[PDB]
């Protein structure tokens, strides 16, 4: 009914292409840390499977680690 | 009875002033990533509305995106 | 039965040694932000007490702040 926080660690050489395909599927993600790049992206419940699948197609093999975390509340100001 | 993790994405030109006013209201936040600056701040349940309001007054219009996330446990060592 | 996300803020002069001893106890952590270094580390329920204890022995006194957060789902690709 509501949101999840995705936290993803992936290979930097997939950072470019993953980021590109997030954009194409209307996912708004933030680049957090590299060496391995960490992204976090707020996603609707409906669309977790969707973003998992995108991360999967563009990353891993390559490597990828993903956390789906609960969100109590979301505000845009 | 307990805590929340706030995760906030805001405009970098509001980073300076938001950070200042967090301090004034005894909020301890960490600067995480910029381009848009990401902050996270551990807050007590009681005080979520408070920190939302601060983020709101000093950021957005400007833009701001905020996640309130559950915390199982908190330790200071 | 499942996982937690640990989020830890500690002193940078303990960053070196904490990181070393995480590795020795098979904890996979990501370095996020410094000034104070922020780490996050995905941990199994079983092993929270374990990683708390490691953070504690190697950090704080020194200072350390730790969040244990719920994880709905975990995927490796
Ligand atoms: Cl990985
Ligand atoms: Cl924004
Ligand atoms: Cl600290």
């Amino acid at each position: 009914s509501h949101m999840k926080m995705i936290i993803a660690i992936v290979q930097d050489q997939d950072s470019q292409e993953l980021a590109d395909q997030l954009v194409k599927n209307n996912f708004r993600a933030t680049k957090l840390a590299t060496t391995n790049t960490t992204f976090l992206c707020g996603v609707n419940d409906d669309r977790v499977d969707e973003i998992l699948s995108v991360i999967n197609q563009t990353c891993g093999n390559g490597g990828a680690t993903v956390f789906v975390m609960p969100v109590d509340a979301f505000h845009q100001f």
